[PDB]
């Protein structure tokens, strides 16, 4: 129960969105642990960059696929090279997301499939594709998400909707794979507001709240991964890390799990 | 406290409205005396409800066939039932793509029609009511699932757009307090019902009590008339009980203080 960094040596690893933000960190972390890496976004220099420093920190080995997760059919075939590059998987990290700022929502429509696309579809895309390795290996698949994959927000409705839907899928699969006895852990991960480029200027002059380090957010993420734990929460609030879990949920969960007969599938 | 008459000479949409929960819903507006305009795929469905809800006494009964996975037809739809009614007091979605129980391996197709059709036509609708429903000081009324709050097997996709159903109108509801737009949202999550799809896509699977239908249709529109934020309608005493998650809502509390919406 336990985290120990040797628990990520020669392990190999998927994270997308790894370009910037909490998903380089994370990249970062596994380097010092001695993982294999192979790392994605859109911005093939942002991803070189990424690959050179996780070298120099003491990755395995450390590779880059570039392209749009807008692109099922790349999102299908990035699994399928990633694997190829490491000799299989071991855990799969679904953090990218579509560029979103904070606003009321009025009409877009675009943005709205976008994110579900984005930050959704190609999620369950992704999986579809890494499960064959992850069998293999009993391996584990990480989600990030947000509070707002949680609770209610304003000026997200489009955000929330994807996040919340993650949540609903990656939940039912769980329970899937511990009947089918597929030995494939799923971790979410809860995130509060992190001090990343891209949500200080989203948040700038409108939500005004503490900010918690990148750093210590990648790692958090892979310790959950790591521990096979089904749900991670980081947050700046110590009320948050109080009342975020839900108790009750979980119990009508259980209740649930004895009436479901599925001895036909 | 619910009074029938609340519902009298009111302009419902009732979406999914053919058959089962829908057409339910249909039949007590009907007897309300409210104006009505149902649809779904089927048309002679659709005629056998008008008909029926023509006789119960509804103040005026129409119908509107099409497939809400056309985005185009969704947004139509609206403008077409308004120009019938005069106007909308009620915006009921309530329809739902054919799902059956089933494990989870390759079916994205499935995946991206249950969010398109579950959800993303809801947002479609959405949209094209709003200016009519904001005129109205009307109710958005979004029927959700156990399955769109808690996590069950066999239902992946189907718990996805339930889920997001949560996220999205949940979301818009603190955006319509703040500024200060007077159209309630009721979620409407329920358990099993005694529809004929329901029992046979539960049948040899999964067995418990299912509610009945008739009543399960009342709830949801009491829960609209009183423009509750959310409707819970299961026959499990312990649903009830658990379902509930009261540490969500004071975590909204506690957040909506770290933001400016001016
Ligand atoms: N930061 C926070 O405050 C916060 C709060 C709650 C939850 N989270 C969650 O944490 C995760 C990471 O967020 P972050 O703050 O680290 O984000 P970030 O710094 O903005 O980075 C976004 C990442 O996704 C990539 N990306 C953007 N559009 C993409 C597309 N179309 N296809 C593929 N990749 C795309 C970006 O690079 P390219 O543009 O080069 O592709 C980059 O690698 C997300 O799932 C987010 O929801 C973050
Ligand atoms: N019954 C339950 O056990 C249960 C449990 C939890 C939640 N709920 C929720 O309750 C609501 C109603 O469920 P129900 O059991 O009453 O369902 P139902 O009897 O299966 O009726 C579904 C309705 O939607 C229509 N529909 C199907 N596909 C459509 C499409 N592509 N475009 C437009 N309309 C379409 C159907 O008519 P056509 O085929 O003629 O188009 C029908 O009128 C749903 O939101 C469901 O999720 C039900
Ligand atoms: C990753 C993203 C989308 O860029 C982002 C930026 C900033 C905050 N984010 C949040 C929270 C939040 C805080 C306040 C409001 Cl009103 C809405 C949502 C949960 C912290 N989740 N994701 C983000
Ligand atoms: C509307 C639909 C899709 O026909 C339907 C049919 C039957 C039950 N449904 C449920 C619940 C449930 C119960 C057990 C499991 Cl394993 C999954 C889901 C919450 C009751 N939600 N929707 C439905």
């Amino acid at each position: 129960e336990e985290f120990r960094p040797e628990m990520l040596q020669g392990k190999k690893v998927i994270v997308t969105g790894a370009s910037k933000g909490i998903g380089r960190e994370m990249a970062y972390h596994l380097a010092k642990m001695g993982a294999h890496v192979v790392v994605t976004a859109r911005s093939k220099e942002t991803l070189q960059k990424v690959v050179s420093h996780c070298l120099e920190l003491g990755a395995a080995s450390a590779h880059y696929i570039a392209g749009t997760m807008e692109d099922m059919t790349f999102a299908e075939q990035f699994v399928a090279q990633a694997g190829k590059l490491m000799g299989g998987l071991d855990m799969l990290i679904l953090n990218h997301i579509t560029n979103t700022s904070l606003n009321l929502f009025h009409d877009d429509i675009h943005h709205v499939r976008k994110s579900m696309e984005v930050n959704f579809l190609s999620y369950v895309v992704l999986t579809v594709a890494a499960l064959p390795m992850l069998k293999q290996s009993n391996g584990s698949i990480v989600v990030v998400s947000s509070l707002a994959g949680k609770v209610a927000y304003p000026m997200v409705a489009a955000y929330s909707a994807s996040k919340f839907a993650l949540d609903g899928f990656f939940s039912s699969i769980r329970k899937e794979y511990s009947v089918s006895r597929v030995n494939v852990s799923i971790t979410l991960c809860v995130l509060g507001l992190i001090d990343t480029e891209t949500a200080m200027k989203a948040v700038s002059g409108i939500v005004h709240m503490q900010a918690a380090p990148k750093e210590e957010c990648a790692l958090e993420i892979i310790k959950g991964g790591a521990l096979r734990q089904e749900e991670v929460y980081y947050d700046s609030s110590r009320w948050t890390t109080l009342l975020i879990r839900n108790p009750c949920r979980k119990i009508l969960e259980e209740l649930y799990s004895t009436s479901y007969n599925m001895d036909r599938f």
